[PDB]
């Protein structure tokens, strides 16, 4: 006597307040013993159609298996329509109970939860990461022949199967259902090719949400693209532009050489290092205070504090806030990012370091470092999972450094020739946009035909409780800078975060 295998239920998926993200619908599989069919072969044609097979092709197949012990006919029919082939008393034809996934939110989670294969097991995102928790022990239950080898039902020896267990994710359902939308719609408004958007509480470092562009059915995943699958959230960097500066400013202000008073002067609005140049977009004036640097995102202005302080001062802020750092969630695939050094900084590099190229990060990096400096400078660990307790985080900006530039910040959205289409009705918000050249196919320079829209921020700037990145990829038909597409976006998404987790209003009206 033989065993088959009785798989084990696996482990609901929820959302941060019980919603289903993942459930393990019963699926049933009808397997056979030839033995018992060839004495039934009138019964062929009836069964094959009710198997939705040739009933050739059927025949055929229970032909050539005649001398086997154990076949299956079909596997993952419906509890419904597979009963109905038990309905028809074939002899030798049996059931087994199996499991087979089904996700409720379908595209809008499916980069986050990720999918099961076939025999239930976790093949990407979550299902995948946490596919031990979640799967659990299978049974088994043993068949038993008589003396002419038919197998007898009335007697089971069954070992129950272990079922998977719970986990809630810190995702919040009615928060990624909003973020989904909103970057759908910019994509499409924009013509954009990919996008991210990625919303966390900076408190207890729990990811809110996090989307991406484009995405997929999870439900039904027949000829699928590979570009569709990715989180680029976790799984693609890229080089962050001006959304890094505040950290620059960081280590100019904890340096003790610089105020948010001194003045730098810009003048022309260019800046010759060898054989490379450094250019502001906006030449509108020669000398910008501090704060100005950050409205006007000069290049020239942040370089120039750059060599005053040295890259050693930058480096050290933008590691500890985590850019180019392990975040210690292990998503599949995640991406580390990179952030370079070299023992004695060139200028070159200094320059183009404070205002964030050379080094690659991940949108959720981005999103931890915007949430440190929300916090009053106090980096909390990441976590995909709901927590319980807020943890333990690490101060890695002065409190009153992150106060400095949290107020910078709020001003790069509220005051003049800042990003006014950050801003949020009813709220305080402090955040900096960026737009970015995307990196040569393969070559050493930049392109000059594709941008990287970029908005870093959070709010409410009275007391920070979530923080967001929106990334939009090649935006090709009105305009490209970050303030123009991902701001609006940014300004979108948080004004219905912040009332779904009702955050009292800091700006009325
Ligand atoms: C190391 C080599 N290398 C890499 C490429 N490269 C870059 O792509 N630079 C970018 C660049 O500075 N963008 C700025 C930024 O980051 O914030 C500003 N963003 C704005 C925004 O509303 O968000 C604006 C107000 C206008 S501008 C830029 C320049 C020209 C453009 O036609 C568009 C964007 C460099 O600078 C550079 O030297």
């Amino acid at each position: 006597v033989r065993h088959i295998a009785i798989p084990a239920h696996r482990g609901l998926i929820t959302d941060r307040n019980g919603e289903p993200l993942a459930v393990s619908t019963p699926v049933t599989t009808l397997w056979a013993n030839p033995k018992e069919l060839m004495t039934a072969k009138e019964r062929w044609p009836q069964l094959a159609a009710a198997l939705g097979q040739d009933t050739k092709l059927f025949a055929d197949r229970i032909e050539q298996n005649a001398e086997r012990e154990f076949i299956y006919l079909v596997r993952g029919l419906t509890p419904e329509q597979g009963e109905g082939v038990i309905a028809l008393k074939v002899p030798g034809v049996y059931s087994i109970e199996e499991f087979r996934r089904f996700y409720p939110a379908g595209e809008v989670v499916a980069h986050a939860v990720g999918f099961t294969d076939v025999d239930d097991r976790g093949r990407e995102g979550i299902e995948l990461a946490f596919d031990e928790w979640l799967a659990g022990v299978p049974g088994k239950r043993q068949v038993l022949k008589d003396r002419r080898g038919r197998v007898i039902k009335d007697v089971q020896v069954t070992k129950n199967a272990k079922p998977g267990k719970t986990l809630a994710l810190s995702i919040d359902l009615r928060l990624q259902y909003l973020a989904h939308r909103e970057l759908r719609n910019a994509l499409l408004e924009n013509g954009a090719k990919a996008g991210s958007l990625v919303i966390m509480d900076v408190k207890t470092g729990e990811i809110l949400a996090m989307t991406n562009q484009p995405t997929y059915n999870p439900n039904n995943r027949r000829n699928l693209q590979p570009a569709a699958m990715r989180n680029r959230a976790m799984i693609d960097v890229f080089e962050p532009g001006s959304t890094v500066k505040p950290f620059s400013m960081s280590a100019a202000l904890a340096s003790g050489r610089w105020k948010p008073s001194d003045i730098v002067d810009v003048y022309p609005g260019t800046l010759q290092i060898g054989r490379y140049t450094i250019r502001d977009v906006s030449r509108n004036s020669r000398q910008l205070d501090l704060t100005g640097i950050l409205i006007k995102s000069s290049n020239v202005g942040i370089s120039k504090i750059a060599f005053d302080i040295g890259a050693e001062s930058i480096y050290s802020v933008m590691q500890q806030v985590g850019l180019g750092q392990d975040t210690g969630l292990g998503f599949p695939g995640e991406r580390v990012g990179n952030l370079p050094n070299h023992r004695k900084w060139p200028k070159a590099e200094t320059a183009t370091l404070a205002y964030g190229y050379g080094l690659s990060v991940t949108a959720i990096q981005l999103a931890h470092a915007y949430a440190a400096l929300a916090n009053d400078g106090k980096s909390v660990p990441l976590s995909m999972t709901r927590v319980d307790r807020v943890p333990d985080g690490v101060q890695v900006i002065s409190p009153e450094v992150a106060s400095t530039v949290q107020g910078m910040l709020q001003q790069v959205v509220e005051a003049q020739g800042g990003v006014f289409r950050a801003q949020v009705p009813g709220y305080h918000a402090a955040g900096k946009s960026g737009t970015a050249r995307k990196v040569s196919v393969g070559t050493k320079g930049y392109r000059e035909n594709a941008y990287r829209s970029l908005f870093a921020g959070f709010a409410p700037a009275t007391d920070p409780r979530i923080a967001m990145v929106v990334v939009i990829d090649e935006p090709s038909k009105a305009g490209y800078f970050g303030g123009l597409v991902s701001a609006p976006v940014f300004s979108k998404v948080m004004a219905g975060a912040l009332r779904l987790m009702n955050v009292p209003p800091d700006n009325l009206p």
